[PDB]
């Protein structure tokens, strides 16, 4: 009983191409308890944790804990243990993160695969100090984005479609007024961070390409690669 959740491919113009297969023992996570703290003087747990530093004193502290029906991957620059596939720039100095994102897939069928800007440390933590874009939604809980954001878009199926930012939540927000401004874009309550077959994704200095399982298992790739090209000329 093996299962691929499906693969990742950098797109030129460390690996050339990741695939993703459903791991024995889940490594997902998904959040719980929060804390809030002030200090005169960054701090987490030794968990999995995401810290949010708003003022000078408070940080909001959110505590990651198992989750059962998902497996995690890591993709960065970094070449860490906790990074699935080590993604370098696509070409001076250095754009990508060490931890650029997750990517969350479901252990379930349909095997569903969504994405996550920031990943993980050595340490299990994210940390969100104030000179990066935070907020809390009426939902109740914290969220925040990358300094340089990780920007999803899927193309009609013809194909060019629109960018889009990933908040480290999920939730879909229009672009920031230019690429990594202190100030966030607009909420999109009605899409979501799923990948979907042939999805883009710029980690800020490189691209990938996203596919699903049968994404594959019907269309080889070497026959999109005019349009993602085509499409590319987006930036």
């Amino acid at each position: 009983e093996p299962v691929k959740y499906g693969e990742l491919v950098v797109l030129g113009y460390r690996k050339s191409r990741f695939a993703l297969y459903k791991r024995p023992k889940a490594n997902g996570v998904k959040p719980s308890t929060v804390h809030v703290i002030s200090t005169p003087q960054i701090s987490c747990k030794g968990q999995h944790s995401i810290s949010y530093t708003l003022s000078r004193n408070q940080t909001v502290v959110v505590e990651y804990t198992h989750d059962k029906d998902t497996d995690m991957f890591q993709v960065g620059r970094s070449t860490e243990s906790p990074i699935d596939f080590v993604v370098t720039d696509t070409i001076t100095q250095s754009t990508i993160s060490r931890f650029a994102c997750r990517i969350v897939c479901d252990r379930n069928e349909p095997y569903t695969a969504r994405i996550f800007a920031a990943g993980f440390d050595s340490s299990k933590n994210i940390f969100l100090g104030e000179k990066a874009a935070k907020w809390k939604n009426p939902d109740g809980h914290m969220d925040g984005l990358t300094t340089n954001g990780v920007l999803v878009m899927h193309p009609r199926g013809s194909q060019p479609g629109v960018w889009r930012e990933i908040s480290v939540c999920g939730d879909v927000y229009t672009l920031r007024e230019t690429r990594s401004a202190q100030q966030r874009g607009k909420l999109v309550e009605s899409e979501t961070n799923v990948l979907q077959d042939g999805s883009l994704i710029d980690l800020c200095g490189a691209t990938l390409l996203w596919r699903t399982a049968d994404g594959l298992f019907h269309t080889p790739t070497q026959k999109h690669i005019e349009a993602l090209r085509q499409e590319i000329n987006a930036a």
